[PDB]
């Protein structure tokens, strides 16, 4: 990609516009996301703790006796969620499930107060993976990540940065993974089916192939 093509993917949840820019912008909170690529050269992706989709439930409730759920979110949950939303009710069985979910997320995290780009890509990287990424280089390129949820109709913005790390992807893939933030750091290449990988691949290869 060059310094000024602007390109927009489309999945059924999400649209996305990736353009490359030359510097992040550093306000109140700037997010700033890690395309980390391990020792042996695999791409990594996160699977969110929390899938939006429950952020989004939780958030919607309003009563102690009452509890509201649109069925078309079903499928974007993880099975501990949906249990969670069932477990007195209890009925038969639930439709509209994917066994197969996971919410792939880029590493990364909000920018501090006057801290460095690549301070906070450190510091959030070795918080989401329980201090296990260290980053030997940063890459060129910065990318800028404009996101519309079409289920939730709201837009979000992110930078994004290329990461090589010290990790080699089986440092990342014996031990699970207790964070708050994250349920699994994986390769992005065994994701082949989700909605998310014909966008998240295109920016591994921007930052790295360019
Ligand atoms: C709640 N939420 C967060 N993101 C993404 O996650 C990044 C950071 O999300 P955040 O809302 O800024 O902080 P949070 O993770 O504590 O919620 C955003 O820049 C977005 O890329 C989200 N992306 C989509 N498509 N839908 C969502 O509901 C959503
Ligand atoms: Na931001
Ligand atoms: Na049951
Ligand atoms: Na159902
Ligand atoms: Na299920
Ligand atoms: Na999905
Ligand atoms: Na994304
Ligand atoms: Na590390
Ligand atoms: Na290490
Ligand atoms: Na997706």
């Amino acid at each position: 990609i060059t310094m000024d093509e602007e390109v927009i993917f489309e999945t059924p949840r999400e649209l996305i516009s990736i353009k490359r820019i030359k510097d992040i912008p550093r306000s109140k909170d700037t997010h700033v996301f890690a395309a980390c690529i391990t020792s042996d050269g695999y791409p990594l992706i996160g699977a969110r703790r929390t899938s939006f989709a429950f952020q989004a439930i939780l958030s919607q409730q309003n009563s102690d006796s009452i509890f509201r759920v649109s069925t078309k979110l079903l499928r974007f949950m993880y099975y501990n969620e949906l249990r969670e939303i069932f477990r007195r009710l209890r009925k038969g069985s639930i439709n509209n499930i994917d066994p197969h979910f996971e919410e792939l997320i880029l590493l990364g995290g909000k920018l501090d107060k006057k801290e460095s780009i690549k301070d906070c890509l450190r510091r959030e990287l070795k918080e989401e993976s329980d201090e296990r990424i260290t980053v030997k280089e940063f890459g060129n390129v910065i990318l800028k990540l404009t996101t519309r949820d079409k289920l939730f109709n709201k837009v979000y913005i992110g930078y994004c940065m290329a990461c090589f790390i010290n990790q080699s992807l089986e440092d990342l893939s014996h031990t699970s993974i207790y964070n708050v933030e994250i349920r699994k750091i994986k390769s992005l290449n065994d994701c082949i089916n989700d909605d998310k990988y014909e966008y998240l691949s295109y920016i591994y290869n921007m930052l790295v192939n360019s």
